[PDB]
């Protein structure tokens, strides 16, 4: 994309920890970038949208290339980051609103390092990365996720030189669904074929989806969480279309270049149900904050191993909550990711071990090694309702056999329209974010 001459691009500023040894670290001064998908997208020569609601100008954008030759996306100024977006950050917390009243739905937004320029790449074995969290106010059918992909550092504008704006604007976004609702690939307009998604007035879907690698170290919300490692080959930043994007709709799910189920540690799901939940007598209380700590270990507990497995534990009002186990007869207590876990647990819920023909750890690892970009956001899910996350999945299933339940939400639940209006006010918290050797961050 070209970058527009409207509104000056401004991200808010977002100070984290980078840490040597525990209570003691060094600020260093980062900043919050608002993905490329929200921006404005208009004439590179006036104020015409080049796409509206959810549909690209047909005049403007008859092709990609010519859709790029005219359009260019625009810069968030400040007031509008929670005016419009609903973006804001005290000291080190921010704050991600879902729905902001046009009429904003969602957000997805990345950091940057110190100088502004370029996304805050993670390089993330034999490390230990920690954030607080809010997750009260995020019911049934939401989502407040933190994660990792393997985008490129610049968002592509050194390879796509028509990608004008790089991470400043917020662009190259990846991940291992191998999204086609990414309006901007490879520095083109996505806007061939394009087509609206019914029920979904601003997002569509085009041509090409976008692949990469991705670290899924916090998808929740107050009823159900889960971390999950999702390999690619290759797992850097891959412009798809056809069988190696991995559709869902052309039951190409399994035939892609990604992992799309992942490897999941998800707490219900491994049945414990009392785990975490929105109540003091949960052993995790999802209506208070707390802090979610992350190790990757490796082979020979250096940063030239191979990644073995991601650990996790919390705390909350000063209290260590290690992580629950797998709980099932006959099948290892398991309380991390490691490439058995992976193999026992899909061997019980039936499951195809994509993860493992994908390079498994070992390839989640090299990703990893190169540097990850770190990506905070808030959704509804168009496709599967979230159901997937925090209810029966499919809802069809027999909540008894394992691997179906993954939370306590009703299979009528997170229907966008309806969570969009239920949900309009939920907030997800993300904060004091902390990164350094392992033992480092608490």
């Amino acid at each position: 994309q070209n970058v527009g001459t409207q509104a000056a691009e401004e991200p808010l500023n977002l100070p984290i920890s980078v840490c040597t040894a525990p209570g003691n670290c060094q600020t260093e001064a980062d900043a919050v970038v608002l993905d490329s998908n929200w921006r404005w997208a208009h004439t590179t020569t006036g104020y015409t949208n080049c796409y509206t609601g959810n549909l690209w100008d047909t005049t403007l954008c008859p092709t990609p290339e010519t859709c790029t030759t005219n359009c260019a996306i625009d810069g968030v100024p400040l007031a509008d980051w929670s005016g419009t977006y609903g973006g804001s950050v005290t000291g080190n917390k921010f704050n991600l609103k879902f729905v902001t009243v046009s009429t904003n739905i969602g957000a997805r937004t990345f950091l940057l390092d110190s100088t502004k320029t370029r996304y805050r790449m993670f390089q993330l074995l034999n490390r230990e990365f920690t954030y607080d969290v809010d997750v009260s106010s995020l019911d049934c059918g939401l989502n407040g996720a933190l994660y990792f992909v393997s985008m490129d550092a610049d968002g592509g504008a050194a390879k796509y030189p028509t990608n004008k704006g790089g991470a400043k604007y917020g662009t190259g976004y990846c991940d291992a669904q191998c999204p086609h609702d990414v309006k901007w690939i490879n520095g083109l307009a996505n806007s061939k074929d394009w087509t609206p998604i019914p029920g979904d007035a601003n997002s569509g879907k085009g041509y090409y989806g976008n692949c990469c690698a991705e670290l899924d170290i916090w998808e929740a919300n107050k009823q159900s969480q889960a971390f999950t490692t999702h390999p690619c080959t290759p797992n850097d930043q891959t412009r798809c279309e056809g069988v190696v994007c991995g559709d869902n709709d052309s039951g190409d799910r399994y035939n892609g270049m990604c992992d799309k189920d992942g490897c999941d540690f998800a707490s219900y799901r491994m049945n414990d149900h009392t785990f975490y939940g929105p109540g003091s007598t949960f052993k995790l209380d999802s209506t208070k904050p707390f802090t979610v700590v992350s190790q990757f270990i490796t082979t020979d507990g250096t940063d030239n191993g191979d990644f073995k497995e991601f650990r996790r534990f919390y705390v909350q009002n000063g209290v260590r909550i290690e992580n629950s186990k797998v709980n099932f007869p006959g099948i290892t207590a398991y309380d991390s990711i490691t490439d058995e876990m992976c193999a026992a647990t899909k061997g019980l819920f039936g499951d195809l071990d994509d993860h493992k023909n994908k390079g498994g750890m070992k390839q989640m690892g090299e990703a990893m090694r190169k540097g990850m970009a770190l990506v905070m956001s808030i959704w509804d899910d168009h496709d599967v309702n979230m159901l997937w996350l925090d209810s029966n999945y499919p809802p069809t299933g027999n909540p008894s056999t394992p691997g179906v339940a993954r939370g306590p939400c009703p299979t009528t639940s997170g229907v966008p329209s309806e969570v969009e209006v239920t949900q309009a006010n939920a907030v997800v918290s993300f904060g004091n974010i902390k990164f350094g050797p392992i033992g480092s961050t608490v």
